[PDB]
């Protein structure tokens, strides 16, 4: 590959981050030496790998290792650990028990434990029992983040030592997934397939630890031959509320070279912001995520209510919901409390099946006119003559006239109250008869004849008269 490359001594700073105690100690160009703990209690030093590491690539570490002067009985602690997990580069293990390695996830390595602990906590599971009191190297399962020790690889080590260098080496072939360590005449092998599952880009940091009991631990003449593994971009195609919309897109490239991300167009949603990273950039060794966050695309409805009458806006019901969801509207009640009112519908443009939002605004219109009723108004104009004597005795039978016989129309709009009238009409017509008085032999009416009446209304009054027959 383009990006395999081989550590050497003297740029180790530059592939190499000293962390903790370690970044007191400048890396001592001569001896090529990196303290990464003095021989003082309770310290902590690491030296992060700036990258990570194609787990599917070849990769020889070697140099040499100062575990310090004393052993854990002349007060000696507590080892170094190698560490190799696929999360942040910048992240290291616990110290003590957990060696470096426990306390990550997906976390694997090697220990050189200078220390034993039989009382076991979160960080580690105690170490082998076969090794009271004695120094051991050993790799370490710390995938569930407490650092469990394989005892099929606990073997001895030579104790810390008038603060000597020992050769190290870790040694792993890509295709095979098998690592081989190296201290002192003591090897280890071990397939670590089992750990590096798919990820092929883990993290490495070279970590110890004193505490109570304390070493120099010191790292010499450091030759790292690896793969750069090449960085990750993930983007996520979410909604407001964080829900995932758009299944994500993890593109992996070579550390600083370039990087693109597509704006979906996702059906139902438009886009609001890309919070996170740039949507354009260069890869970087950690991993780097940009979100792209959609709005709910939101639909219109608006159904009007007419007063044809007025041509005036009685009530507008304006709906919004997501383009999908049903109104669950219905005209039928808001017509209904027009209609007892004194409305009558004319019209309903709304659909009959509720209705559903969509991209493009609706408008439906409710047509409503004040009814009206149509009555009738009858009026009767009569004229009546009593023939009598002087005593009031009746002479004669009253005559009533041909009644005069009136109608008009009545329109009452059930809204206003308001009674348009129609016009007075005469059915029969507009002037009352000549009746000449009856003869009576003997007798002599005062009035021999009443004369006809002509212009008869409708708000005419009724004529009533009086003939008095006297006696010769
Ligand atoms: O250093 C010896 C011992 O001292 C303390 O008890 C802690 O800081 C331990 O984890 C450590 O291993
Ligand atoms: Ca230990």
């Amino acid at each position: 590959t383009s990006r395999d490359i081989t550590v050497y001594p003297k740029d180790f700073l530059t592939y190499f981050q000293r962390n903790g105690s370690a970044a007191g100690f400048d890396y001592d160009l001569a001896t090529y030496t990196q303290t990464l703990t003095p021989n003082k209690a309770s310290q902590a030093g690491n030296v992060t790998l700036k990258t990570k590491v194609d787990m599917s690539q070849n990769f020889t570490f070697t140099g040499k290792i100062n575990l310090g002067d004393k052993a854990q009985n002349a007060g000696g602690a507590d080892g170094v650990g190698f560490l190799f997990h696929p999360g942040d580069t910048n992240v290291v293990g616990a110290p003590g028990g957990a060696a470096g390695i426990g306390g990550v996830n997906g976390a694997f390595g090697f220990k050189l434990d200078t220390y034993y602990n039989g009382v076991g906590e979160n960080s580690f599971t105690p170490d082998p029992s076969n090794f009271k009191g004695k120094p051991f190297g050993a790799f370490v399962d710390g995938l569930n983040g407490q650092a469990k020790t394989i005892a099929s690889s606990a073997q001895s080590i030579s104790e810390p030592s008038n603060n000597n260098f020992v050769d190290f080496t870790m040694s792993y072939n890509g295709a095979t997934k098998v690592m081989s360590v190296t201290y002192g005449g003591q090897t280890w092998t071990q397939d670590v397939s089992s750990f590096v599952g798919t990820n092929q880009a883990m993290s490495f940091s070279i970590a110890a630890s004193t505490g109570a009991f304390m070493n120099l631990q010191q790292l010499r003449n450091v030759n790292f031959t690896y793969t750069v593994a090449q960085g990750t971009v993930i983007a996520n195609y979410v909604d407001e509320q964080g829900n995932t919309i758009a299944q994500q897109e993890t593109t992996s490239g070579d550390i600083d070279t370039p990087y693109v991300t597509s704006q979906k167009t996702i059906p139902g949603y438009t886009f609001k912001a890309s919070n996170g990273a740039a949507t354009s950039g260069n890869y970087a060794a950690n991993d780097q995520t940009v979100n792209y966050v959609y709005t709910r695309n939101q639909g219109s409805i608006d159904v009007t209510y007419i007063d044809q009458t007025t041509g005036q806006t009685l009530s507008k019901k304006d709906l919004s919901g997501g383009t999908g969801d049903s109104s669950n509207y219905t005209t039928t009640d808001t017509i209904k409390s027009y209609t007892d009112a004194g409305y009558e519908l004319v019209s309903d443009n709304y659909p009959s099946g509720g209705t559903v939002f969509t991209d493009t605004a609706q408008h439906y219109v409710v047509n409503l006119k004040q009814k009206l009723v149509v009555s009738s108004e009858q009026k009767q104009v009569n004229e009546t003559i009593q023939y009598v004597y002087e005593d009031g005795s009746k002479a004669a039978d009253d005559y009533n006239a041909p009644p005069l016989n009136f109608t008009r129309s009545v329109t009452t709009n059930q809204v206003t109250g308001e009674k348009t009238y129609g016009d007075w009409q005469a059915q029969n017509g507009d002037s009352f008869g000549e009746v000449v008085s009856p003869t009576i032999k003997g007798e002599t009416a005062d009035q021999l004849k009443i004369d006809a009446i002509s212009g008869i209304t409708a708000n005419s009054a009724d004529i009533q008269k009086k003939v008095v027959y006297k006696r010769n």
